[PDB]
Formats: structure tokens, sequence, C-alpha cells
């Protein structure tokens, strides 16, 4: 059981994950290029690209997750997740869900980069 909000432009989609639960349901969809941002609250420089992530919805066919690490501490430890922020592209190739690369910090000019390469821009 269990609430999740989501935001849309398009067919991108933005969403806060509320339930851990709610991650594999996500992934159960229409946009090739799934991005999560791990971050937290307390998190100084993951605060200062967090309006950065959410405004990639206008442009790039995405869906954007947003994870709070101290909400969902399970898939922090699942995923691995050594710094805060981290980005995490995702493709669908094949039919699977292919983790194709990951950022480590809130360096602007390298996000971009990987969304350039990874993702697809409208």
């Amino acid at each position: 059981s269990g609430r999740e909000n989501l935001y849309f432009q398009g067919q991108s989609i933005y969403i806060e994950l509320k339930n851990t639960g709610s991650l594999n349901q996500v992934f159960s969809s229409q946009n090739s290029s799934i991005v999560i941002k791990f971050g937290a609250v307390w998190c100084k420089p993951c605060n200062k690209i967090k309006e950065y992530f959410k405004n990639q919805l206008n442009y790039y066919y995405v869906t954007l997750v947003d994870i709070d690490v101290d909400i969902h501490p399970k898939l922090n430890d699942q995923h691995n997740i050594k710094a805060l922020p981290t980005f995490e592209f995702y493709f669908n190739l094949n039919n699977e869900w292919v983790l194709v690369h990951t950022v480590e910090g809130a360096n602007q000019n390298d996000i971009e980069k990987a969304f350039q390469k990874y993702c697809l821009e409208k």
C-alpha cells in the first residue's frame, strides 16, 4: 500500500520516491532512459543540483527518480552508493534494464555530459 506523486512534462516524468517498493514499479514501464539521483536532505552538493536534476524533464525524454538515501537505506546499500549525490543512468536495451553509467558528485558540467551521452535529448 503506497502513494507516489508523478510530475509530467510531455512523456518525461519526475518522482521523488516515497516507497522503496515503487522503484520496481517505475521500471515496469515508455521512456528508454531512467536516471536515479541518490542524495540526502543534509547534503550540501545534493541540494546544489536538486533543481537542475528535476528540470531535466524539459530537456530530455527521461523518467527521473529522486531517492533520499535516509528514507531508502536498503536501496542505498543494494546500489552500493559510495558518495552523495550519485547519479545512475539506466537504458532499456533488448527488453532489459541496463545500468549504463554512474556519476558521483555535483559537478553540473559532468552530469550534463552524462545526460548528453546516456539520455535522449528533446
